[PDB]
């Protein structure tokens, strides 16, 4: 009936970050994870394996089981044919146990002699290579059109891919619209957050994926011509016209005005959502957002305990023989000044299974994958101050428990045979870490800061201090980069951008205490800003190089090596894209951040290198060029401080 | 279809000769590590191996396991038949999983009884030979004419060998096509820094091999005469017309000053490049060098924090069983004067993973494989004193963690330490000053000294003859590449002359290049300005500047050249210090009344 869809999940992506997997007799499971959306149903799953048995494994005895949910769907007993040989093996998955989410384990039994053997022998092994995979169809159901479950069909958190969510409109989009589609991407972006973001604008075209349409009474699409007009903003889930499979959520109003109040009522009232058409009457701002009160960052109003910092229930408890690590995410306000402080106090009340004698087993604490301190389990809440150095806007803290168990073996005359007993550890919720005491101060330009959390824009959350400009008629590439850019800043944030201002003029931005945002090319008055470090024309494009272009500078700005060097202008026929990063002429406390592109493929890298958060992650100082070859940055140009330093720290550091 | 190329590598850790390399319990892992060229990929690839098991080893639960990118490629079990025999095996490796860096591990599982084992036993143990190592078959790519990976094809960053980059012109070059290919050539010598550096030169003839071609409207080479004239300098990227594998850099102006122009624009922006052909409009300068700013030396204004001589992240910190070795490399400018302090002061931050009992644990700090003090690890910062002799010459500050892994029959597994040196650790050199005789070919042979003082070469004067052979172009190309190559930035504002008479009252210094086969290096005092120095490159046959620039481009016959004048003939590389000596700086009067007091 539905459209199927064949897809094949190869162990290197859906595998821990080596892909392969040596199972062991120590270590016997191996998992990997996929989920299922709720408008999709499995219809053909078979798991293909690559595997190589150990030698000296007793062929029958040692076997290779498969498990889905706890459930067995096979097993492969190790044929004396296989040992220590590269094995093809098919397993048939049986589709009635696949749910939202689902575990697929690789449990291994190993044994190399019929008598007294040791589990831990580093004989026993069996590993699996990635190119190992788990061939799935997927088809599609006719799920029906009703508001609850709003988000299900277009954005589904059971899905891990990148929430490609195109974007309809009759032509080319007025302020008001710009404005509203912009706040319905942002929201979606905060819904999908680290999934990624894409929305492919296409104007008066029917798309073949889920996709959202916007329609006036005067300015609508062409199969929306025959659809009655509207008094009020309505927001209707109607089928597509050609494909009964495919969804469209058509935003419809009477103007400008009401197209912007349904996408406020999307923003801020979707848990009323309910039926096959909601009407959206008024939406009232009670309360007005304070500085970085984003809900994905660390709030330093007071310390936050860890259960504020945990995305899932049982997330930090760890269970096994050697337990996994436990991760906690620090997302901070980029401007957080930390240059001066000794160290961050973190209170860590961590509970383990002690050893029952005293061992080398250690907790070991490391932030961004550099190990910080360690705690000997053979010893309530201890104190560990972690380095300001390393500390950035996205930041990740591992606990690794590593265990030493000592298995007695008996004697040469008399051997012992033993079940390993597993070991739970487990940090509290009650652990603490502070960032109360700071202030926020920053070096800007800081695209680094930009592409980590949309600093100069999302020091309000909702986005009323920013400005964007964008061209009078925008095409869909520039639509695309508009609701990209305002997608993954959502996403950072984790709320909308109800409060964004799109302007056409690039005048009325005068005299404006907002930070500015630049879409279709710098206007005309701030192209001859002295502290732009790189323009990019049609065709002509010129740079300023810094003196020094130190690899692993320190957090200190060191303007003698940003000083700009030379000016090169340089004109050629390949695409390249760039953002630009400089001070407002209108304030010295505000920003202006201008993503450049000079053609449609320059459009298409800037967009990918905006929607992929790797490429992202490479952006740093105040410019960054976006070619085929990839994205490179100069730490170049004047260095201004954004923030207010009170007069006690300036006094109290002066005399170091 | 294209060229294919053989290589053969051997195992890292292995050991001085006539030793091998043995794998035991304690660290049973033996790696080889090499990258890829982005126009090169792997047809075969083999691990051909002579290992030697232990004769007290169970035959069978023993085995031999070959990794590829923590992939497994094979195992090679021990059989009876091979216990204390020389054993010779092979093992493909599958190219589907070979990246940008590669890595390739020999793991070594061994066993000698069914219980009650000692990991340390000394039965256990694997001598793998020499001649074991790994066989690949590289082949060329034709890659996209695109100037976004303007170096990839012609300076590849990722292969490890010497970048020989031919030079084309159209004949005899003028003192502005001169001047740009120097330039160019101390871009590439920069950006290729530690790896050598060499740059033939063919004058009419196209090359077999990536390389650069300069070409006006009135003087082009005879493979070029059909190109359109071109108003303004463009930089092309172009497959050779007889090899579409071999690719060329068209540097296409209208004259000298837009071949310099199109030069400069390589150098410093070609962060802008992009397309099959780029045109530079415009480099404007906006500011000067100061002296000692080379990025490749140690910064003399501020102390210096470890990160900021990290070439790597995680280069700091290092993990495992027994964790490797951690190095810090450190350019000095060779001017120092380093006669009055005892050393030069060191704080460092380091934190370890505390053995669960007191034991010998040290660190060891080791400079360029000269040990120079232990600390013991027990409870993290360190005061050191290094005395500073070493200069002009990489320096390797090598900090090595050695564990006791004590043990505590019981079987258990081992648990891996963590050491990190902290990117806080600060080194300094700001408060010193720069005083050395200059006299010394030492430090031409290891910095450029006297010319790269400026990493621009501003202060440089370079005379060559009116009509400079394909020799002399060769020894003028490898020495302002060797000069880019100590100091890491290109020599932009070098000037070069074809008559001596300009040089004439200038403070400047002059690099002079003119004329069995004899090559002479010789310097001495600048007549015209008594801080200055002239560096003069002689050789009379043609024989003798090839031997002169296989001198300057050999790193063990450049450690060979002191004193004043350095005479290279076949028979050896001689050199005698000879005239007076004098001394450049600017030492304080009471400083130099303290040392003459000392």
């Amino acid at each position: 009936n539905g459209p199927s869809r064949d897809v094949k999940l190869t162990f290197a992506q859906i595998a821990p970050p080596p892909g392969s997997m040596v199972l062991r007799g120590i270590n016997p499971n191996g998992s990997i994870e996929f989920g299922m959306r709720s408008d999709e149903v499995v219809t053909k799953a078979m798991l293909n394996l690559e595997y190589t048995p150990s030698p000296s494994l007793l062929p029958v005895q040692s076997q290779l089981k498969v498990y889905l949910n706890d459930e067995l769907m096979g097993v492969l007993p190790v044929t004396k044919e296989q040992l220590g040989k590269k094995t093809l093996a098919q397993m048939p998955i049986n589709p009635l146990f696949i749910t939202d989410f689902n575990r697929v384990r690789l449990e291994f039994v190993g044994h190399y002699q019929d008598v007294c053997e040791n589990p831990a022998s580093t004989t026993l092994w069996l590993d699996v290579g990635r190119s190992s995979g788990l061939d799935l169809t997927y088809q599609t159901l006719n799920v029906k059109n009703d508001l609850s479950h709003f988000p299900v069909p277009f954005f589904d958190p059971r899905d891990n891919r990148t929430n490609t969510l195109p974007m309809v409109f009759a032509g080319a989009p007025d302020v008001g619209l710009q404005q509203a589609s912009a706040i319905v991407a942002s929201w979606f972006g905060s819904r999908s957050g680290w999934r990624g973001q894409n929305f492919p604008v296409l104007y008066n075209q029917l798309p073949d994926r889920n996709a959202i349409v916007f329609a006036t009474n005067d300015k609508r699409p062409d199969f929306l011509r025959d659809h009655p007009a509207v008094k009020a903003p309505v927001i209707e889930m109607i089928n597509h016209p050609q494909n009964p499979y495919v969804k469209l959520l058509v935003v419809f109003g009477r103007d400008d005005k009401d197209l912007l109040q349904a996408a406020k009522g999307i923003a801020q009232g979707n848990i009323l959502f309910r039926g096959e058409s909601v009407v959206v009457n008024e939406v009232k701002p009670l309360l007005p957002r304070k500085p970085y009160d984003a809900p994905n960052w660390v709030r330093t109003d007071r310390p936050v305990t860890f259960g504020e910092l945990k995305t899932y229930e049982e997330q930090l408890q760890s269970s096994g023989l050697e337990p996994a690590a436990i991760n906690v995410s620090l997302n901070l306000p980029p401007d957080l000044y930390l240059m001066r402080s000794t160290g961050i106090d973190m209170d860590i009340n961590y509970r383990y299974t002690m050893p029952p004698v005293k061992d080398s087993s250690r907790m070991d604490i490391s932030l961004n994958n550099q190990f910080l301190q360690s705690f000997n389990l053979s010893s309530g809440k201890t104190d560990v101050s972690i380095p300001a150095l390393k500390l950035g806007a996205t930041n990740q803290l591992r606990f690794d428990f590593e265990y030493m168990n000592p298995m007695p073996g008996g004697s040469v005359d008399n051997c012992i045979t033993f079940q390993p007993v597993q070991n739970h550890v487990v940090i509290g919720d009650d652990s603490t870490i502070d960032f109360s005491k700071y202030y926020h101060f920053i070096p800007m330009p800081d695209l680094r800061a930009f592409a980590n959390a949309g600093f100069p824009f999302s020091r309000m959350a909702d986005l009323s201090q920013t400005i964007t400009v964008m061209p009078k008629a925008p095409n869909e590439a520039q639509m695309e980069t508009l609701l990209n850019t305002v997608g993954f800043i959502g996403a950072q944030t984790g709320f909308p951008a109800i409060n964004l201002t799109v302007t056409d003029d690039g005048s009325t931005i005068q005299g404006k205490d907002a930070d500015i945002m630049i879409i279709g090319g710098i206007p005309d008055k701030l192209k001859d800003d002295k502290q732009i470090d790189l323009l990019v024309q049609a065709t002509e494009s010129w740079v300023k190089t810094p003196m020094r272009q130190t690899p692993f500078p320190g957090i200190v700005p060191d303007e003698s090596d940003r000083a700009a060097e030379t000016r090169s202008t340089l004109t050629s026929s390949g695409a390249m894209a760039a953002v630009i990063g400089f001070q407002s002429p209108y304030n010295d406390q505000r920003s202006v951040i201008a993503l450049l592109a000079d053609s449609p493929r320059g459009y298409e890298m800037l967009n990918d290198a905006v929607n992929d958060s790797g490429k992202r992650a490479t952006m740093f100082g105040s410019v960054a060029v976006i070619r085929e070859s990839g994205i490179n940055s100069l730490r170049v140009g004047d260095v201004y401080y954004v923030g207010h330093l009170p007069w006690f720290e300036r006094l109290w550091y002066a005399l170091a």
